[PDB]
């Protein structure tokens, strides 16, 4: 089964973050030491900066980010940088979807877009991988809860937006649109796995739910002004998504009908299954052959089971095809969740750089 | 010589009977054969088993750690918390009362365990004889993890499951195993011949810690809890914070010998001793552990105060700064709450409920 594509962001680009002048004058006139003594752990941390901000796209790249963010956090503890405070010193970064640098006062800043990043970088981690194991699918699903863990910290420990890609409707959207790629890793694992088709059927329909809330924010007038351009591209494979896994869940439930021998409502699921899958087919128009594949081979297998159901109930137990609305509606089945960070844990960060600045 | 240690005893386990709730939860949510993983049910019974009656040793605290991982896969796993479809009751017993407390939340059993693993790494902190500047870093260690775990309790479950773990109490033990750790450093600091104006510096946060320590043992409500214990650790606590703050004007007085400034020289020693004999005073009971860790120190600052003295008086002449002029030594912290991930997967092994979901 040809897998559909998974959407990713971008890091977040940096400017300059002159901190040692800053820490040099406040060793000086607080701790009373020579400005100099600390040369060594400004270099340190420099060089730390200069790799979280040029990370390595990859799974090693995930412990620099972690690392720096919480040397990060043991310097505030230090030196005081945070807004209003004596050693403040500019920090700039790009905002992702004007390109304009912003800058602010604020060492909160600097953590809050290194954070940011460890999302982004996460949610490329868990894209890029084709998903074809049981312990692929397993892994993206890791990351994709990672990143939602990282951005759902930002909503709550940042509630005044530093700046628009980090607002909280756009940190909730990224959030379910996180939540529900990760729930779809689990999907295709319980199928690999050959779960109980009723229980498929729920894992799906939580799937579409967390498509419908993504969804909804990409509709957002408002919410669609700040993203600006690749609000267009989101929406088309978000909307197609929530076609498509409404007709797997259907799917899954004739499934059950069949497991049942209820060969009426077998007919009734897998026809709204197809109506479904039609829908998706529509709204795929210009999307990349990944997901033409997708649609193609589950068109053939929801073609035929439904062929087949039809023929059976036709020529043989002639059963009443069922009023969908005559049953029960599937209730997602939630699997997945923001995964927590700890930014100060001592096995991520090592030692604390300015240990000795006491 | 050394200083004795406090440390925490840890919980008696009552009954977490998992079993019938995971099988009902896997039949009725999953259809599936409620037998289909009675091994990994049985795993964690072994684990369980294992942790509840725990060795007391560095292997004790693994045993923990594992067992505390392995109930977060399971919770990510099965609905087990407050309110939830699969909760069971979990039964410990409350360390001051020694009465039962229940919860039907998988989350009490994970804040027992971590209790425990905090409670375990003083009694491995405390055992050690911290002879060699190795068993002072070995000491040191487990004092940071001991106020890690209660520090990670204390954040993740602001509403305590039983008064041993309220707010209050577990804030005691964080400034106390902190307290303790940094004296660790302090003798290891001394041991590696740090500048005196360091290990001044270092004392007097030991001092700190401990002042937090006592202004919480001094609380009524600390007190009516702990009974007994309230008052052995406070009589401790009182006599080692004139104790280090008495080392930490040795420290400055040996500062101003190097500096050539032999009234203020004066001061320090003085006041060091006046210090000295508060502790001295508050050590009344103690065994002699304590006792000649007194005497031994009385004879240091007592000889250091007699030549300075001698000095000053038939030599240098030097005015000799009152007490109060003395600038106040500031802290320097150098140890830290050491937070557990619950999750490493470096101490948890591999997810026993891997095949559930």
């Amino acid at each position: 089964v040809p897998r559909m594509p998974m959407i990713w962001l971008d890091l977040k680009e940096a400017g300059d973050f002159h901190f040692q002048p800053a820490v040099k004058k406040f060793v000086l006139k607080n701790y009373g030491e020579n400005p100099e003594a600390y040369n060594e752990e400004l270099k340190k941390l420099e060089l730390l900066r200069q790799n979280a901000v040029r990370v390595p796209r990859d799974f090693e790249g995930c412990s620099v980010l972690r690392k720096y963010l919480g040397q990060l956090h043991y310097l505030q503890s230090r030196v005081p940088m945070g807004s209003g405070q004596e050693a403040a010193v500019p920090v700039t970064w790009t905002e992702i979807f004007s390109g304009k640098s912003v800058a602010h006062e604020d060492i909160k800043y600097e953590q809050a877009c290194i954070l940011y990043n460890l999302g982004a970088l996460h949610s490329m981690l868990g894209a890029m991988d084709k998903r074809v194991s049981e312990e692929g699918m397993k892994v993206s699903c890791t990351h994709f809860q990672c990143a939602a863990g990282a951005f759902a910290y930002l909503r709550e420990h940042f509630p005044q937006a530093y700046s628009v890609d980090m607002s909280r409707q756009i940190l909730t959207l990224n959030v379910n649109l996180m939540l529900g790629q990760a729930q779809e890793c689990l999907l295709e694992k319980s199928m690999l796995d050959n779960r109980k088709s009723f229980l498929v059927a729920r894992i799906s329909a939580q799937v579409v739910d967390y498509y419908k809330e993504a969804c909804r924010a990409l509709e957002n007038p408002d919410t669609a002004s700040l993203l600006g351009r690749i609000q267009k591209d989101w929406k088309k494979l978000v909307q197609m998504k929530i076609y498509y896994f409404a007709a797997v869940a259907h799917l899954h439930m004739g499934k059950q009908a069949e497991e049942q021998q209820k060969f009426g409502e077998r007919v009734a699921y897998f026809q709204s299954a197809l109506d479904k899958l039609n829908e998706a087919i529509k709204l795929a128009k210009g999307q990349p052959d990944t997901v033409q594949d997708a649609l193609r081979f589950t068109m053939d297998v929801i073609g035929g089971k439904y062929n087949s159901a039809k023929k059976d109930n036709d020529f043989i137990y002639h059963e009443a095809v069922p009023a969908l609305d005559t049953l029960q509606p599937v209730k997602g089945a939630p699997l997945v969740k923001p995964l927590p960070v700890n930014p100060t844990d001592p096995a991520v960060t090592g030692p604390d750089i300015f240990a000795k600045l006491v």
